[PDB]
């Protein structure tokens, strides 16, 4: 479970810095929120919701499916952008990085 | 040129629905902004830089190196992201599809 959250978690993170909107069903609500990250004083990073008018849950680490649910959205989203410059650049003739 | 353009700009769209941060040199200010695209009434997309106080340059068709650059940067963090998608499925057996 632990393994399985932290990478969950590292997902998240990585994302989050790229500004990419994630959102799920709170395990905790059962409300729409926005998928987060919090780091304790310590170092660990721990998944959460954050509800739009500001309430954020922690997300137990038995209990993520609804994240996995979502980053399995995104990670299509993001083969979909990356199919579509493999196209530009191979079909199209674009070169995007100029080399 | 219109066909380079056009690509990127698709590109700048797909990204920027994503949520997906992008900044580059204006070819016109010579001042850093954010890339955007804007739709005429006529449904045609154009690329801009909006910079940080509101004021927003159209890129011209025959001047999109520093949106492709930046382009470039995007692309390899997707790549990153996605291979490590690939690695916590693969190696980590996260099933982030569930399927
Ligand atoms: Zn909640
Ligand atoms: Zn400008």
């Amino acid at each position: 479970y632990k393994q399985e959250y932290d990478m969950a978690a590292d997902l998240v993170r990585m994302l989050r810095g790229l500004g990419v909107f994630m959102h799920a069903k709170c395990p905790r609500c059962g409300a729409e929120g926005s998928v987060s990250i919090v780091e304790t004083k310590n170092g660990y990073k721990y998944l959460v919701i954050r509800h739009p008018d500001g309430g954020t849950h922690t997300v137990p680490k038995t209990d993520i499916s609804a994240i996995l649910k979502e980053l399995c959205e995104v990670k299509k989203d993001l083969e979909y952008v990356l199919k579509r410059y493999k196209e530009y650049e191979e079909e199209g003739g674009v070169k995007f990085c100029a080399e």
